[PDB]
């Protein structure tokens, strides 16, 4: 599923991401935009053999099991394929664990490079919350 901007903001808000660990909703929407282009089915393979999955491009090296990343952790206790569903619940719940890790949203390279220090609230402008 390819979410609309405001549709995703509403789904994220409903799942508790607005101001989660002090990160306003605009931050999560911005990160999803540049990580996956709002596409739940997005996959990208990394140089180390790990793969990023779904709307927030969650990585198989630490966070999910895809059965093909030797010596990896499964810290969110889910198959990576569960991150590709049109229902964003598993992605949101895993993201909450990631952002509580100590490094905040800096764990998302695209957030750090393209969202951090920008007017992130512009990503939720015009939306019926």
């Amino acid at each position: 599923k390819v979410f609309g901007r405001c549709e995703l903001a509403a789904a994220m808000k409903r799942h508790g991401l607005d101001n989660y660990r002090g990160y306003s909703l605009g931050n999560w929407v911005c990160a999803a935009k540049f990580e996956s282009n709002f596409n739940t089915q997005a996959t990208n393979r990394n140089t180390d053999g790990s793969t990023d999955y779904g709307i927030l491009q969650i990585n198989s090296r630490w966070w999910c099991n895809d059965g093909r990343t030797p010596g990896s952790r499964n810290l969110c206790n889910i198959p990576c394929s569960a991150l590709l569903s049109s229902d964003i619940t598993a992605s949101v719940n895993c993201a909450k664990k990631i952002v509580s890790d100590g490094n905040g949203m800096n764990a998302w390279v695209a957030w750090r490079n393209r969202c951090k220090g920008t007017d992130v609230q512009a990503w939720i402008r015009g939306c019926r919350l």
